[PDB]
């Protein structure tokens, strides 16, 4: 028993880290097939960042200014192309250890891992979720760009996140891999809003199932409530509303508690009207939402990959 | 710039796992050169479990009673030894996959990652510290016995442990892997008391100072203190004394934020008089102890593996 935040073994996209340099700017790229992905913003110089005309600036580049290095490895480049904010290199040789992969592109409130990574060489593995105002709130130093998030169904990565910038709130912003944004963001270096941020109440829940079913029950009341009355209260709280969707999702950890979702929506308002008087759950003393109620169930279910 | 909860890259490892079955009880094993090792428990029923004598019950195996599959493949045994709590089996092939590794013994305190693992492919990777009551606080379910924990110096792998058995408090117990367990602990199904925890006041101070890293400094005070006298807080407060390694040790954090160590020991005083009065610190309402002054420093430095 016992439950942690947890990010999928990053084995699989290791072997996809390459390092990508043109001119003075060194960041990571994804190596997959005979392709390279990497942010557009490789392209520019530091004066560049405030206001880059990203056409004329690729205009100006050739396939050999282009330094891709996999480890050791020179990958010859033969050509290039920007999709998006995301810039295509092709390289001469397919990567041998490319695993079976998707892009998607996820929606806020689900869950992934990153891996981190500098100069091609992964550094560390983190679990999070896009925010419902399309930010993540991560670990990424100068160079981090190009990391990116995943996840994994048995064998079959699925990339969705690709590592851009960071806004002045230490929140982090990129795109999925066809180079689209999550979120209003442009990669420029200009004050952007990322915009009030809610939290993902349907994530809560599943977490206080999770805390039920490895013992911390403490929350549980003797109240029920209504979808509409609980929704009341999740406004003057920040939650994102609850619909019918949500309650179906976390049927499954209904049943296997036996605890209704409106009696949990209960405890969740006496939480939000009364705190937490210093006490915890899981041994936080937040209530957390970045466990999606898939998280959970595998949690506790013991799924595997490879 | 944040600050998360991070795990190495497990790819080095995912390499390592394999299935081992003798009877009718499944692990875990970690395979390095020719040698596979797991929790010696696997020779028990589960009528063995309350009393076993593991020398009498490793007398009636052979090596055709151990069944080792590394993914789909099965290694042939070609001889079995007990060394300490863990089972060394002796195969036929050597992993071509083995990293460069060591086996050390880790100290209370210290940190490493988990790769938790069922059937031999591995499930989820997490972060987490040796308490100072020798226990881990983790997440494993039935079957995530022979799952490791490591650090990644580089290219080297320090394995320090490997995973035995939970307690009645959810909390687990496991071995280095020449065997011993770390605390009082034995391998068998009785009651064993953990002892009482203490929390890591060194790796506290690390945190606050990675706050402050990440412009969270809203607990810094216009206070000082001394080492005996934050001392004498420290123990009212269920806290680690504070020696002078432990400064030592926090001193290159003490020169790039220049905040003195002991100023920063009366702010953490002023916590543990005053509570966190409904706020947070880098996105948490409590106190964390499991970031190592190493897992800080290289956190907000980026050093990268492989
Ligand atoms: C790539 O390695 C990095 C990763 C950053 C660096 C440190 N932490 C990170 O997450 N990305 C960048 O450095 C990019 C580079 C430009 C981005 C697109 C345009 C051309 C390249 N920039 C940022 O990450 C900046 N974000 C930003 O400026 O956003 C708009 C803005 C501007 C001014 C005030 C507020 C907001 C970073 C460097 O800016 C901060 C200084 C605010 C972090
Ligand atoms: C190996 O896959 C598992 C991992 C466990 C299972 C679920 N979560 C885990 O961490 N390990 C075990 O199942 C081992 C098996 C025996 C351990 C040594 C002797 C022979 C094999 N046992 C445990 O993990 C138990 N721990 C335990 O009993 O500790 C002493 C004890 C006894 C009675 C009351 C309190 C404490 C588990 C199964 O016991 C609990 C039911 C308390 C979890």
């Amino acid at each position: 028993s016992g439950f942690r935040k947890m990010a999928f073994p990053s084995g699989k996209v290791e072997g996809c880290m390459v390092q990508v340099t043109c001119g003075t700017t060194t960041l990571n790229g994804l190596w997959l097939d005979d392709v390279v992905y990497c942010p557009r913003h490789v392209i520019c110089t530091s004066e560049d960042m405030l206001n880059p005309n990203y056409e004329d600036l690729l205009i100006r580049k050739s396939n050999h200014n282009f330094l891709v290095q996999a480890g050791n490895v020179q990958l010859r480049v033969i050509g290039h192309s920007m999709q998006n904010c995301v810039l295509k290199l092709k390289v001469d040789t397919a990567n041998p250890k490319t695993p079976k992969y998707k892009f998607v592109r996820i929606q806020p409130g689900q869950t992934f891992s990153v891996l981190a990574c500098y100069n091609g060489s992964p550094s560390g593995v983190y679990q999070c979720a896009m925010r419902p105002n399309f930010t993540i709130k991560g670990s990424f130093l100068n160079g981090s760009c190009g990391s990116v998030g995943f996840n994994i169904d048995y064998d079959c990565v699925s990339f969705c996140y690709m590592h851009h910038m960071e806004l002045p709130t230490g929140v982090h912003a990129g795109t999925d891999l066809e180079g689209n944004f999550y979120g209003p963001f442009v990669d420029r270096q200009t004050a952007q809003a990322a915009g009030t941020d809610t939290t993902i109440t349907v994530n809560v829940l599943a977490w206080l199932y999770a805390a039920v079913i490895n013992g911390d029950r403490w929350f549980l009341n003797r109240f029920t409530t209504t979808l509409n009355d609980f929704n009341l209260v999740a406004m003057k709280y920040n939650y994102e509303p609850l619909t019918q969707d949500h309650v179906d999702i976390l049927g499954p950890l209904s049943a296997q508690t036996g605890i209704a979702v409106l009696d949990m929506c209960a405890s969740l308002k006496e939480l939000l009207q009364n705190g937490m008087n210093g006490r915890t759950i899981l041994g936080s003393a937040l209530l957390e939402d970045e466990f999606t109620p898939f998280d959970v169930v595998r949690q506790c279910s013991g799924v595997t990959f490879q």
